[PDB]
């Protein structure tokens, strides 16, 4: 269940996420614009799910797409947020669940987002251990999907 | 105009919108709970829009209404957050304007929301002045509704 990838996120995972996000967190403009020009560029295949914000060939001078990747990175904050207690994270994750379940995105689908994550992590100095807690937290998304 | 309401967000409008949300948003689940079973208890004409959550009466227990109303708090995080470039106040306000308009909700209904955001605040001590403050926030998103 979605409770028991959530309970699973460790003291260590939590404290990895809590110390990356105190860095990618504090430029949510900026680094939300980064991780949706890097889905758009490694999977092509997912432009056609955002139709509704223009051409997001424009970056940050596109105004939906700016719109859409700052709350992209208050959800984030919201998970951050709830990790010490698995029933806000759960019931938080499962409304953002709703939200992607309405436009078909699979679990599958979802995950994608983890290439992405991974570079922006790298390009603050963050490693693959970093980027493996992330992939955990995704993951108690995709339980939901 | 959202543009023009915007503008309105004087030095001395932001101060008490930041001064007052340092204490409210310090429990987003509490008092985003407290804000969404003030609306239905005074408002019971809009409880038909929230069919999603179910049984809204049950308040706090009801696992979706408390994913909604923590979430509804980081909204409103976002736009405080904002309030120092217009610009980006103005994109994510038109993001959430098109949530509501895809609802079915007209200005004048999401302005009910300004009666539960007095009473709240006047259960923490703090009065008109600041209802006042919250109500030209409220007045951004409705230009844009
Ligand atoms: C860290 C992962 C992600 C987070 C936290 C996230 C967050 C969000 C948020 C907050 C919204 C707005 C929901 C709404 O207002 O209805 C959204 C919309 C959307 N998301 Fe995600 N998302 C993520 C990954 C993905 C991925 C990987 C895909 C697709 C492969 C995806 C597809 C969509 C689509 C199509 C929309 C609707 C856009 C629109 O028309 O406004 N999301 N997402
Ligand atoms: C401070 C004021 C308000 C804020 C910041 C706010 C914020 C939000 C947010 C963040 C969502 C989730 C969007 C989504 O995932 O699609 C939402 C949903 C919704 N809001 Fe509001 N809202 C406010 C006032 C109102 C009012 C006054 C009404 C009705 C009279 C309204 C009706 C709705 C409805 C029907 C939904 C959909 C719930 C669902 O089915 O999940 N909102 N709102
Ligand atoms: Cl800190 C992990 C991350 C979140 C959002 C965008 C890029 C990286
Ligand atoms: Cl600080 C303005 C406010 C937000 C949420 C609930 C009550 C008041």
């Amino acid at each position: 269940s979605v409770y028991d990838a959530a309970a699973q996120l460790t003291a260590d995972v939590k404290k990895d996420l809590r110390d990356s996000w105190k860095v990618i967190g504090s430029d949510k403009k900026g680094n939300g614009v980064a991780l949706m020009t890097t889905l758009f560029a490694d999977n092509q295949e997912t432009i056609g799910y955002f139709k509704r914000l223009g051409d997001v060939s424009q970056g940050m001078a596109n105004d939906k797409l700016r719109g859409h990747s700052i709350t992209l990175m208050y959800a984030l904050q919201n998970f951050i947020d709830q990790l010490d207690n698995p029933d806000d994270l759960v019931c938080v994750v499962e409304k953002f669940a709703v939200n992607h379940i309405t436009r078909k995105i699979s679990a599958a689908e979802f995950g994608k987002i983890n290439g992405p994550i991974k570079k922006v992590l790298a390009s603050k100095n963050f490693g693959d251990k970093y980027a493996n807690a992330w992939a955990k937290l995704v993951a108690v998304v995709q339980a939901a999907l």
